[PDB]
């Protein structure tokens, strides 16, 4: 089938790949807007860090590599401006020449992805981070003006991500956010150890914070205070890219974002959507999710192959929303149903506070983990974790057992592999078990 | 009841503690045949390197203190010499005074473990590793003997351990085993970085190579070689502490094990048997199997002070061999049935070897990961991981799909934590379940 793929970055490009995987005979082709496909969206921060040195690290294929390797065509600087679904095409500006056309589909893919939300002030020294055009001009910028003082709005985990990098570069970031719920997906008392982290290498930061004015360098805030910058970067949240979608049959919600079948299907015959556009449930709840993740991307990418090319029975089974940040020296990591949705159950909490391994183990650290299970059936349905070591080996055994709606009480179940450098006996896991009684 | 347990050590004093936390009435005596109670085995090898040096790591408790916490006498320099189990009673032998009782009991708890295998020559420079006695008396006779060359023989988990604590307190260590089938809980093939270590520090090993005669210092081997050592560790296999069994009515293999149904009962009404000494069946697969690692032993313990004192409903569910070492940078671990048993099965192998984390992102080794499942259907039977980083991670992960019968076609749905320290959009274990097949 002739094959249109709108995006060609963490679910466009790696459904490509999938397809031509299958199907030899089959033209792809691949439309992005902007310069790049397959950047790699999430060492960004590290490029910025220069702790990713080689930029090129951070960009897998150029189109002319995509030809030669795969025999799929992608057109860079290519804006799918329309969907033509009734006559099967779609309108394409070619931004260079500011010209349109249609392309005609047999089977259409949307992996448009998300842009960043500005908060619209007019500056020339405040940023955004979504691609690799992006880090370039952030990396331009700091050296051309010899960038010192950054302000860094919001405190999601990519923004500490950036401010981590910043810091780490040599900058003197201080961070903002305009609420106190810093990073999350995390539960609010256990991302503590981010403001530890923060006040141990004195980065400032200001929480129920937000800029009111900018007058060049001169930004003044909510509080009165007023502080001269050499670069913001803005961490506001994102927003679907779906505004070309609007004018065609396919189903929006009322945020912009595309509701779809485990099949990944639109409403619409021919067109399915992966990636952060899409919008599905979770596997162990019966509640709407979305996480708008690398994961998520590269599984749909690899259904919808499936459905197109290989074998069709191969249907998604819905969310965990597993999600994972480094912040210096700690880890923090959840999965399962985000804090504000556990009231929509009956629940109980248990937690314990052990060493990452045995304690008489050198370089030994506290790891705090808690998980949330369901009175009426005993079923997990949240874990946390953070500590310095170890939370990412706990919680993706939680996922694990989540996938299979596993109880609280099977925890005491698991057989952990113990050596003095790794675990206890009653591996943390092991310990929720015996503590839910 | 009146409760007697037989070895205050990992099973034994773990099971008593776990009865008096449910009951605090019984009487509960534990008869300990050496000096030292609740030692932890799995730190011995760091005492030894000077890894761990504070006591209070190495040793948990006294009988004193046992007894002033929980009411739980321990007699050490008691050993068990014979079961009498259709009077109810055991005959103890006080080590001390070498006079001889019988105790009463109303449930018998045996947790005796396994003894280290010695080559027998007749040797002052010759030491095994089992407790904490051996290894006050190595650390004596290096002190006493200005020890600077050591042989170590057999290459097991325990005795890798033994080699880099002796590397580590700047001793000089050699290898020989009298084969190349070193570190055998792991896949064969998947052993080369413990022989790349050893070359990499210069640490001189040989294999197919045994001890011939011992003179004093002088150590003539099988290879004709002649070489002066000033102590010699033998690591050489354990056998299981039985042989005071079997007068009795309890049923023992013809190694010596006992074998056990899920509550760890022996075929005696009221006799149980827990840790090395008892064998069981997987989990996964109906097939006998022992495990004599630290999880097991603590386990069965929980499970028999439940049957004694709390819910009896609690039944073991079956083995499944997840264990784990550290050698230098290193890190093998496996789980499922050992690499001999898989001829019993109809079976196919997949791997794959990758970056523990995103391969742009610095600090990276690579992780090989192989996975073996039943063709008949498509259950995963074993999985082992050796690498730099994340083997722990992803063998824990397995153990847990093991657990909860995933197929490796599954292993694709696993939804993995990612962020660039630690995975990738697609992690190891998903690109098993899509390589399978
Ligand atoms: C800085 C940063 C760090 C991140 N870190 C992590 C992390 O550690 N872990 C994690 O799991 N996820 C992380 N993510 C999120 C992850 O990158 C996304 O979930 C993933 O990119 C979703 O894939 P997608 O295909 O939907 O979107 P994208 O990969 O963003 O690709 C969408 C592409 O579509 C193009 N496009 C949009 N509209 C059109 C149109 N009309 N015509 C042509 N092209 C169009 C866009 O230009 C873009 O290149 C990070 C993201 C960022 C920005
Ligand atoms: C050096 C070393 C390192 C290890 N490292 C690991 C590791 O990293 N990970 C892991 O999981 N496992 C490890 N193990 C194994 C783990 O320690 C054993 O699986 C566990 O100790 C088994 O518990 P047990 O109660 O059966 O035996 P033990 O803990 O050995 O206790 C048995 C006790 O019974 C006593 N006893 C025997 N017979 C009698 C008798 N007739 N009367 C009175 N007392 C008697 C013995 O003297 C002994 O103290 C290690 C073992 C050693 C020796
Ligand atoms: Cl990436
Ligand atoms: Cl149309
Ligand atoms: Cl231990
Ligand atoms: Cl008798
Ligand atoms: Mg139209
Ligand atoms: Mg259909």
């Amino acid at each position: 089938p002739k094959i249109v793929v709108v995006g060609a970055v963490a679910g466009g490009a790696t459904c490509a790949s999938q397809i031509r995987r299958l199907d030899k005979e089959s033209d792809i082709i691949i439309f992005e807007k902007d310069r790049d496909m397959s950047f790699a969206n999430s060492a960004l921060p590290y490029v910025i860090g220069e702790v990713v040195e080689d930029r090129r690290y951070a960009l897998a294929y150029t189109p002319e590599k995509f030809y030669d390797r795969k025999q799929i065509t992608v057109k860079t600087y290519h804006e799918v401006i329309a969907i033509n679904d009734e006559r099967q095409t779609v309108s394409v500006l070619n931004r260079k020449t500011n010209e349109q056309f249609e392309e005609s589909y047999d089977k259409l893919i949307l992996s448009p992805g998300a842009s960043a939300n500005s908060l619209g002030f007019e500056s020339d020294i405040t940023f955004t981070l979504r691609n690799l055009e992006d880090t370039d001009a952030i990396d331009q910028f700091i050296k051309a003006n010899q960038v010192d003082k950054v302000l860094v709005v919001g405190a999601g985990y990519v923004s500490l991500e950036v401010l981590e990098n910043l810091y780490e570069r040599g900058l003197h970031p201080t961070l903002i956010h305009r609420s106190d719920k810093i990073n999350k997906l995390m539960d609010a008392d256990m991302n503590q150890p981010i403001l530890d982290e923060l006040d141990k290498r004195e980065i400032p930061y200001r929480l129920n914070e937000e800029i009111n004015a900018i007058n060049g360098n001169e930004i003044t805030f909510k509080s009165g205070k007023v502080e001269h910058y050499d670069m913001i970067i803005e961490g506001v949240g994102t927003h679907p890219n779906s505004k070309f979608i609007e004018s065609s049959n396919i189903k929006l919600d009322r945020k912009g974002f595309i509701p779809v079948n485990d099949k990944f299907e639109t409403n619409v015959p021919n067109i399915y959507a992966i990636g952060d556009i899409a919008t599905s449930h979770y596997r162990h709840v019966d509640l709407p999710a979305s996480v708008p993740l690398a994961w998520g991307a590269h599984r749909a990418a690899s259904i919808v192959a499936e459905q197109i090319a290989g074998n069709d029975t191969i249907e998604f089974k819905g969310f965990l929303g597993n999600n994972i940040v480094k912040f210096f020296d700690y880890t923090f990591a959840s999965v399962g149903v985000k804090p504000n949705e556990l009231k929509q159950f009956d629940y109980k909490m248990v937690e314990v506070t052990q060493g990452a391994h045995a304690n008489y183990y050198p370089g030994n650290s506290p790891l705090h983990l808690r998980v949330y299970y369901d009175t009426s059936n005993r079923q997990i349905l949240r874990a946390a974790a953070v500590g310095k070591e170890g939370a990412d080996k706990r919680i993706d055994v939680l996922s694990m057992a989540m996938m299979n709606q596993l109880t609280v009480d099977e925890l005491t179940e698991f057989e952990v592999a113990y050596a003095p450098p790794y675990s206890h006996p009653k591996d943390l896991i092991n310990m929720i078990g015996y503590k839910a009684k």
